[PDB]
């Protein structure tokens, strides 16, 4: 899991090393230093793990798993989307990559 | 890494397991094998592998890691934007976001 990410989804959620630690089961004397370890990408989380996290976050798996900036950025926006919202954009898409490009 | 994301990508790329496998470095009589375990999450591949597969079957390691059937399908559709229609759609999610929903 790339640590930016999970760390850049922690500081939105508003939680510290030590809640974001607990609130997936940790030990409280050593959850600061086991997510230390995950966003310094010393340690890397298993899937069941990464499940976990992300539920908690409130953000997509997929976003903890995108190098790419300008995509994850992406990630985020459409996944805060509204179920009215989100059928607009995927038919200005289709519409797009019938323009295709 | 999902494996259906992973045997849907490969589909896509017009891959056979043993291709695939070998396309990452992966000894011939073993390479199919390696991949089904995979693709049955039977094995887990670890990020230096991730990164071999996303570029490989060209879709962002994001895919592969969106259990979210109708993200995936749109982080392959957004990838698969010229950076001119790339432009257009930020734009247009920018919009949606501040109409707010």
């Amino acid at each position: 899991m790339l640590g930016t990410r999970l760390k850049a989804a922690r500081i939105r959620a508003g939680y510290s090393q030590k809640q974001l630690g607990m609130l997936v089961g940790m030990d409280e004397f050593s959850a600061s230093a086991r997510m230390n370890q995950y966003e310094r990408e010393r340690h890397s989380p298993n899937m069941r793990t990464s499940e976990q996290l992300a539920m908690v976050l409130q953000v997509p798996m997929a976003y903890l798993y995108c190098p790419e900036d300008e995509l994850a950025e992406l990630i985020l926006k459409v996944s805060s989307l509204t179920p009215e919202f989100k059928k607009e954009l995927t038919r200005f898409i289709e519409q797009l990559l019938a323009a295709q490009g």
